[PDB]
Protein backbone atom coordinates (compact mmCIF):
# COMPACT_ATOMS: atom_id res chain seq x y z
CA UNK A 1 0.00 0.00 0.00
CA UNK A 2 2.64 2.30 0.58
CA UNK A 3 6.37 1.69 -1.31
CA UNK A 4 9.41 3.08 0.40
CA UNK A 5 9.72 6.09 -1.47
CA UNK A 6 6.18 6.62 -1.03
CA UNK A 7 6.92 6.44 3.01
CA UNK A 8 10.62 8.67 1.94
CA UNK A 9 8.32 11.41 0.18
CA UNK A 10 5.26 11.66 2.99
CA UNK A 11 7.95 11.68 5.80
CA UNK A 12 10.29 14.28 3.88
CA UNK A 13 7.25 16.89 3.44
CA UNK A 14 5.95 15.93 7.16
CA UNK A 15 9.65 17.10 8.60
CA UNK A 16 10.71 20.05 6.53
CA UNK A 17 6.50 21.26 7.31
CA UNK A 18 8.18 20.82 10.91
CA UNK A 19 11.13 22.21 10.40
CA UNK A 20 12.75 18.77 12.13
CA UNK A 21 15.99 17.16 11.11
CA UNK A 22 16.74 13.17 11.05
CA UNK A 23 19.26 10.94 11.71
CA UNK A 24 19.93 6.94 11.39
CA UNK A 25 22.00 4.83 13.18
CA UNK A 26 21.70 0.81 11.11
CA UNK A 27 23.30 -2.12 12.52
CA UNK A 28 21.39 -4.55 9.74
CA UNK A 29 20.17 -3.08 6.72
CA UNK A 30 23.53 -2.14 5.98
CA UNK A 31 23.03 1.64 4.21
CA UNK A 32 19.84 0.85 3.13
CA UNK A 33 17.78 3.03 5.08
CA UNK A 34 20.11 6.05 4.45
CA UNK A 35 20.00 4.95 0.69
CA UNK A 36 16.06 5.32 0.74
CA UNK A 37 16.22 9.02 2.88
CA UNK A 38 18.65 10.31 0.21
CA UNK A 39 17.01 9.09 -2.77
CA UNK A 40 14.08 11.76 -1.90
CA UNK A 41 14.78 15.12 -4.00
CA UNK A 42 14.91 17.51 -1.25
CA UNK A 43 17.23 15.43 1.28
CA UNK A 44 19.06 17.74 2.06
CA UNK A 45 16.72 20.28 4.27
CA UNK A 46 16.23 17.39 6.72
CA UNK A 47 18.58 14.77 6.96
CA UNK A 48 22.49 15.10 7.18
CA UNK A 49 23.99 11.89 9.24
CA UNK A 50 23.37 8.45 8.74
CA UNK A 51 25.66 5.59 10.60
CA UNK A 52 26.45 1.99 9.47
CA UNK A 53 28.19 0.01 12.16
CA UNK A 54 28.32 -3.65 12.21
CA UNK A 55 30.40 -4.56 15.70
CA UNK A 56 30.26 -4.49 19.00
CA UNK A 57 33.19 -2.61 19.56
CA UNK A 58 32.48 0.00 17.29
CA UNK A 59 28.74 0.80 18.80
CA UNK A 60 30.81 1.01 22.54
CA UNK A 61 33.23 3.27 20.96
CA UNK A 62 31.21 5.62 18.47
CA UNK A 63 27.92 4.82 19.89
CA UNK A 64 28.59 5.23 23.73
CA UNK A 65 26.87 2.15 24.08
CA UNK A 66 27.37 0.94 27.55
CA UNK A 67 29.04 -2.41 27.75
CA UNK A 68 26.58 -3.53 30.37
CA UNK A 69 23.78 -2.71 28.34
CA UNK A 70 25.47 -5.19 25.61
CA UNK A 71 26.01 -8.04 28.54
CA UNK A 72 22.62 -7.83 29.95
CA UNK A 73 20.66 -7.70 26.66
CA UNK A 74 23.33 -8.29 23.83
CA UNK A 75 23.33 -5.95 20.63
CA UNK A 76 20.01 -7.05 19.48
CA UNK A 77 17.39 -5.48 22.33
CA UNK A 78 15.93 -2.58 22.80
CA UNK A 79 17.89 -1.45 25.19
CA UNK A 80 20.94 -1.30 23.08
CA UNK A 81 19.07 0.44 20.46
CA UNK A 82 17.72 3.56 22.82
CA UNK A 83 21.56 4.02 23.77
CA UNK A 84 22.51 4.08 19.60
CA UNK A 85 19.27 5.99 19.39
CA UNK A 86 19.94 8.59 21.41
CA UNK A 87 23.60 8.77 20.85
CA UNK A 88 23.25 9.55 17.30
CA UNK A 89 21.07 11.95 18.14
CA UNK A 90 23.19 13.99 19.78
CA UNK A 91 26.03 13.47 17.79
CA UNK A 92 24.04 14.84 14.67
CA UNK A 93 22.14 17.22 16.47
CA UNK A 94 19.19 16.18 15.31
CA UNK A 95 15.81 16.29 16.51
CA UNK A 96 14.72 12.74 15.13
CA UNK A 97 16.84 9.68 15.15
CA UNK A 98 16.03 6.34 14.12
CA UNK A 99 18.40 3.26 15.47
CA UNK A 100 17.85 -0.55 13.99
CA UNK A 101 19.87 -3.76 15.00
CA UNK A 102 19.13 -7.44 14.57
CA UNK A 103 20.33 -10.47 12.66
CA UNK A 104 19.46 -9.99 9.07
CA UNK A 105 20.36 -13.26 8.65
CA UNK A 106 21.23 -16.37 7.56
CA UNK A 107 22.47 -16.99 11.39
CA UNK A 108 20.67 -16.23 14.23
CA UNK A 109 22.50 -14.37 17.45
CA UNK A 110 24.71 -17.16 19.67
CA UNK A 111 21.64 -16.44 22.41
CA UNK A 112 19.98 -18.74 19.41
CA UNK A 113 17.36 -15.34 18.81
CA UNK A 114 16.02 -16.30 15.54
CA UNK A 115 17.69 -15.08 12.50
CA UNK A 116 15.15 -11.55 11.13
CA UNK A 117 15.22 -10.54 14.63
CA UNK A 118 15.33 -7.06 14.63
CA UNK A 119 15.05 -4.33 16.99
CA UNK A 120 14.07 -0.68 16.59
CA UNK A 121 14.07 2.78 18.10
CA UNK A 122 12.60 6.51 16.96
CA UNK A 123 13.88 8.77 19.64
CA UNK A 124 11.52 12.20 18.45
CA UNK A 125 12.94 15.21 20.60
CA UNK A 126 14.18 12.46 23.36
CA UNK A 127 10.87 10.69 23.40
CA UNK A 128 11.89 7.35 22.39
CA UNK A 129 9.80 4.53 21.57
CA UNK A 130 11.06 0.62 20.57
CA UNK A 131 9.93 -2.27 18.92
CA UNK A 132 10.86 -5.57 18.42
CA UNK A 133 10.40 -7.65 15.47
CA UNK A 134 10.53 -10.73 13.65
CA UNK A 135 10.65 -10.89 9.93
CA UNK A 136 10.33 -13.80 7.83
CA UNK A 137 12.71 -14.11 4.83
CA UNK A 138 16.02 -14.46 3.38
CA UNK A 139 18.69 -11.48 4.86
CA UNK A 140 17.27 -9.12 1.67
CA UNK A 141 13.55 -9.58 2.28
CA UNK A 142 14.44 -9.00 6.64
CA UNK A 143 16.92 -5.24 5.59
CA UNK A 144 13.46 -4.22 2.99
CA UNK A 145 10.84 -5.08 5.47
CA UNK A 146 12.64 -3.42 8.60
CA UNK A 147 13.20 -0.41 6.38
CA UNK A 148 10.04 -0.15 5.53
CA UNK A 149 9.35 -0.51 9.06
CA UNK A 150 11.27 1.87 10.63
CA UNK A 151 10.14 4.83 7.90
CA UNK A 152 6.49 3.15 8.00
CA UNK A 153 6.28 3.54 12.11
CA UNK A 154 8.12 7.03 12.20
CA UNK A 155 5.22 8.54 9.61
CA UNK A 156 2.31 7.06 12.23
CA UNK A 157 4.43 8.54 15.17
CA UNK A 158 4.28 12.15 12.92
CA UNK A 159 0.34 11.82 12.44
CA UNK B 1 38.07 -4.55 -16.58
CA UNK B 2 34.01 -4.99 -16.85
CA UNK B 3 33.27 -5.79 -13.62
CA UNK B 4 29.97 -4.85 -11.73
CA UNK B 5 29.81 -3.46 -8.32
CA UNK B 6 29.31 -7.29 -6.96
CA UNK B 7 32.39 -8.47 -8.52
CA UNK B 8 34.33 -5.84 -7.65
CA UNK B 9 33.25 -5.81 -4.01
CA UNK B 10 33.62 -9.97 -4.01
CA UNK B 11 37.54 -9.23 -5.47
CA UNK B 12 37.71 -7.04 -2.90
CA UNK B 13 36.61 -8.57 -0.12
CA UNK B 14 39.66 -11.73 -0.69
CA UNK B 15 42.51 -9.23 -1.05
CA UNK B 16 41.26 -7.69 2.61
CA UNK B 17 40.55 -11.23 4.32
CA UNK B 18 43.66 -12.50 3.29
CA UNK B 19 45.69 -9.36 4.90
CA UNK B 20 43.45 -9.40 7.80
CA UNK B 21 42.23 -5.32 6.27
CA UNK B 22 39.61 -4.15 7.65
CA UNK B 23 38.03 -0.95 5.45
CA UNK B 24 35.89 2.25 6.37
CA UNK B 25 34.03 4.62 4.22
CA UNK B 26 32.82 8.31 4.27
CA UNK B 27 30.05 9.35 1.63
CA UNK B 28 28.97 12.80 0.78
CA UNK B 29 27.46 12.09 -2.60
CA UNK B 30 26.65 8.34 -2.97
CA UNK B 31 24.18 8.42 0.07
CA UNK B 32 25.25 5.00 1.47
CA UNK B 33 25.50 3.19 -1.99
CA UNK B 34 28.89 2.40 -1.40
CA UNK B 35 27.82 1.53 2.10
CA UNK B 36 25.06 -0.72 0.65
CA UNK B 37 27.76 -2.23 -1.86
CA UNK B 38 30.23 -3.43 1.03
CA UNK B 39 27.23 -4.74 3.44
CA UNK B 40 25.95 -7.31 0.24
CA UNK B 41 28.89 -9.32 0.04
CA UNK B 42 28.83 -12.97 1.43
CA UNK B 43 31.95 -12.10 3.70
CA UNK B 44 31.18 -8.55 4.77
CA UNK B 45 31.53 -9.04 8.51
CA UNK B 46 35.00 -10.14 7.87
CA UNK B 47 36.11 -6.76 6.69
CA UNK B 48 34.06 -3.68 6.54
CA UNK B 49 32.63 -2.30 10.06
CA UNK B 50 31.49 1.45 9.72
CA UNK B 51 30.02 3.52 7.10
CA UNK B 52 29.66 7.17 7.85
CA UNK B 53 27.21 9.17 5.04
CA UNK B 54 27.26 12.71 5.25
CA UNK B 55 25.52 15.77 3.07
CA UNK B 56 26.11 19.36 4.81
CA UNK B 57 29.64 21.27 5.30
CA UNK B 58 29.28 22.02 9.09
CA UNK B 59 28.49 18.02 9.66
CA UNK B 60 32.04 17.50 7.54
CA UNK B 61 33.33 19.86 10.13
CA UNK B 62 31.78 17.96 13.36
CA UNK B 63 32.13 14.59 12.66
CA UNK B 64 34.84 14.15 10.39
CA UNK B 65 37.01 17.09 11.88
CA UNK B 66 37.42 18.62 8.10
CA UNK B 67 38.95 21.87 9.18
CA UNK B 68 36.95 25.37 8.90
CA UNK B 69 39.80 26.84 6.36
CA UNK B 70 40.14 23.71 4.36
CA UNK B 71 36.29 23.98 3.62
CA UNK B 72 36.56 27.34 2.65
CA UNK B 73 39.48 27.56 0.63
CA UNK B 74 38.60 24.78 -1.63
CA UNK B 75 35.28 24.06 -0.62
CA UNK B 76 33.52 20.24 0.20
CA UNK B 77 34.55 18.73 -3.12
CA UNK B 78 38.01 19.01 -2.87
CA UNK B 79 40.75 16.20 -2.77
CA UNK B 80 42.13 18.65 0.53
CA UNK B 81 38.57 17.97 2.20
CA UNK B 82 38.59 14.70 1.26
CA UNK B 83 41.88 13.46 2.03
CA UNK B 84 40.66 14.74 5.57
CA UNK B 85 36.96 13.20 5.49
CA UNK B 86 39.58 9.90 5.21
CA UNK B 87 42.42 10.30 7.30
CA UNK B 88 39.08 11.04 9.99
CA UNK B 89 37.00 8.07 9.27
CA UNK B 90 40.31 5.81 9.51
CA UNK B 91 41.14 6.48 12.73
CA UNK B 92 36.94 6.84 14.10
CA UNK B 93 36.84 3.18 12.86
CA UNK B 94 40.00 2.27 13.54
CA UNK B 95 40.25 0.96 9.99
CA UNK B 96 43.66 0.03 7.74
CA UNK B 97 41.88 1.16 4.83
CA UNK B 98 39.09 4.37 4.45
CA UNK B 99 37.50 5.83 1.14
CA UNK B 100 35.77 9.46 1.02
CA UNK B 101 33.40 10.70 -1.96
CA UNK B 102 32.64 13.92 -2.12
CA UNK B 103 31.15 15.03 -5.03
CA UNK B 104 28.21 17.13 -7.02
CA UNK B 105 25.87 14.19 -8.16
CA UNK B 106 23.49 16.73 -9.72
CA UNK B 107 21.65 18.41 -10.86
CA UNK B 108 23.37 21.58 -9.45
CA UNK B 109 26.90 22.52 -9.39
CA UNK B 110 29.07 24.02 -7.01
CA UNK B 111 28.67 27.71 -6.22
CA UNK B 112 31.76 28.35 -7.41
CA UNK B 113 30.77 26.77 -10.60
CA UNK B 114 32.21 23.23 -10.57
CA UNK B 115 29.91 21.12 -12.94
CA UNK B 116 27.22 18.69 -11.76
CA UNK B 117 29.14 15.32 -12.22
CA UNK B 118 32.26 16.16 -10.50
CA UNK B 119 33.45 13.97 -7.51
CA UNK B 120 36.27 14.12 -5.32
CA UNK B 121 37.82 10.57 -3.83
CA UNK B 122 40.10 9.77 -1.39
CA UNK B 123 41.81 6.50 -0.41
CA UNK B 124 43.79 6.21 2.55
CA UNK B 125 45.80 2.69 2.41
CA UNK B 126 47.34 2.49 5.91
CA UNK B 127 48.34 5.57 5.95
CA UNK B 128 49.23 6.85 2.60
CA UNK B 129 46.34 8.81 0.55
CA UNK B 130 45.53 8.63 -3.24
CA UNK B 131 43.05 11.17 -4.63
CA UNK B 132 41.86 11.79 -7.82
CA UNK B 133 39.09 13.96 -9.10
CA UNK B 134 36.67 12.58 -12.07
CA UNK B 135 33.51 14.58 -14.19
CA UNK B 136 31.15 12.08 -14.69
CA UNK B 137 28.33 12.28 -17.12
CA UNK B 138 24.50 11.73 -16.43
CA UNK B 139 21.92 12.48 -13.83
CA UNK B 140 22.31 12.14 -10.17
CA UNK B 141 22.11 8.49 -10.10
CA UNK B 142 24.20 7.93 -12.96
CA UNK B 143 26.94 9.77 -11.54
CA UNK B 144 26.14 7.94 -7.85
CA UNK B 145 26.59 4.68 -9.74
CA UNK B 146 30.00 5.40 -11.72
CA UNK B 147 31.35 6.77 -8.31
CA UNK B 148 30.35 4.00 -6.15
CA UNK B 149 32.20 1.36 -8.85
CA UNK B 150 35.05 3.50 -9.37
CA UNK B 151 35.89 4.20 -5.56
CA UNK B 152 35.95 0.24 -5.76
CA UNK B 153 37.70 -0.45 -8.59
CA UNK B 154 40.23 2.01 -8.21
CA UNK B 155 41.04 0.57 -4.36
CA UNK B 156 41.25 -3.25 -5.74
CA UNK B 157 43.56 -1.72 -8.54
CA UNK B 158 45.59 -0.14 -5.68
CA UNK B 159 46.20 -3.25 -3.87
CA UNK B 160 46.54 -5.67 -7.50
CA UNK B 161 49.48 -7.33 -8.58
CA UNK B 162 49.54 -6.41 -12.38
CA UNK B 163 50.20 -2.41 -10.73
CA UNK B 164 53.45 -0.90 -11.95
CL1 LIG C 1 43.67 24.53 9.23
NA1 LIG D 1 21.55 -8.42 2.98
NA1 LIG E 1 25.30 15.89 -4.55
Amino acid sequence: NNTVGELTKKLASKLTDLGLRLTTAESCTGGKLSVALCAEENTAEFYDVGLVVFSDEAKMRILGVRPETLERFTAVSEQTVTEMAASIRDIAQADISIAISGYAGPEGGDDGTAAGTVCFAWNIRGETETRTMLFSGDCQDVVEKAVHFSLAELLAALS
